[PDB]
């Protein structure tokens, strides 16, 4: 769930500020996205929403109000290791690992502060 992929995040990446408040980056950090990725983390956030999209296409899952973000899941958090626990049903560990490939992604990626809030109505 949504909430959870926050403190996912947070475990990839300790940092200096635990609910510092995200805010829209790039062209698809945020909901929805259009045109192409502008960089390395905007690439991470891309990946993401394409994960959720085959989640949304699994003949098997339906999620609530057709929203994986909706769907809690379990993992576990050590140093900084991610691991989706193998109890999730198959809908939960396809949108747990999306987030866990997410998180380790944006862990990885430079953040280029002239991308935050970005005008995507142009650039997007
Ligand atoms: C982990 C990433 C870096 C955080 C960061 O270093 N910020 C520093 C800002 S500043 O330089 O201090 O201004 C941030 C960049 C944009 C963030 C995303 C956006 O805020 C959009 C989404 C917001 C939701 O609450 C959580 C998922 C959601 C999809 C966020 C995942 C975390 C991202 C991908
Ligand atoms: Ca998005
Ligand atoms: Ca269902
Ligand atoms: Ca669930
Ligand atoms: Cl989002
Ligand atoms: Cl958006
Ligand atoms: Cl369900
Ligand atoms: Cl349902």
């Amino acid at each position: 769930a949504l909430w959870q992929f926050r403190s996912m995040i947070k475990c990839a990446i300790p940092g200096s500020h635990p609910l510092m408040d995200f805010n829209n980056y790039g062209c698809y950090c945020g909901l929805g996205g259009s045109g192409t990725p502008v960089d390395e983390l905007d690439r991470c956030c891309e990946t993401h929403d394409n994960c959720y999209r085959d989640a949304k296409n699994l003949d098997s899952c339906k999620f609530l109000v057709d929203n994986p973000y909706t769907e809690s899941y379990s993992y576990s958090c050590s140093n900084t290791e991610i691991t989706c626990n193998s109890k999730n049903n198959a809908c939960e560990a396809f949108i747990c690992n999306c987030d866990r490939n997410a998180a380790i992604c944006f862990s990885k990626a430079p953040y280029n502060k002239e991308h935050k809030n970005l005008d995507t109505k142009k650039y997007c």
